[PDB]
């Protein structure tokens, strides 16, 4: 039963990964698009 | 049950490492697209 | 045996974590130059 703390401990710290990715997907999104604006100008 | 906890994590890992992938080439991209307008606007100068 | 596959999970998350963390210190700087370079075409 042990293993349920391991378990959930990972399911926590996933989600701030998951959390951090969807945070830097929106930025990287926002840079292409400055620099595609950047490139056509 | 915990085989299926830990085979949903598996699951969210393998989508993760999907995510990770296609970011990490979209981050190259950028930073060529970046660097091509930097030397554009040295050049410019 | 349900634990090698925790055990696992655990090593592939850290190695995930170390992806992210290449991804958002390069980003972190290509918006900082990204920034220099639009305000150095709206002075001009
Ligand atoms: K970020």
């Amino acid at each position: 039963m042990e293993v349920d703390d391991r378990v959930s401990a990972l399911e926590q710290r996933l989600q701030l990964q998951e959390d951090e990715l969807a945070v830097l997907k929106a930025a990287l999104a926002d840079a292409l698009r400055r620099l595609r604006a950047c490139e056509e100008q």
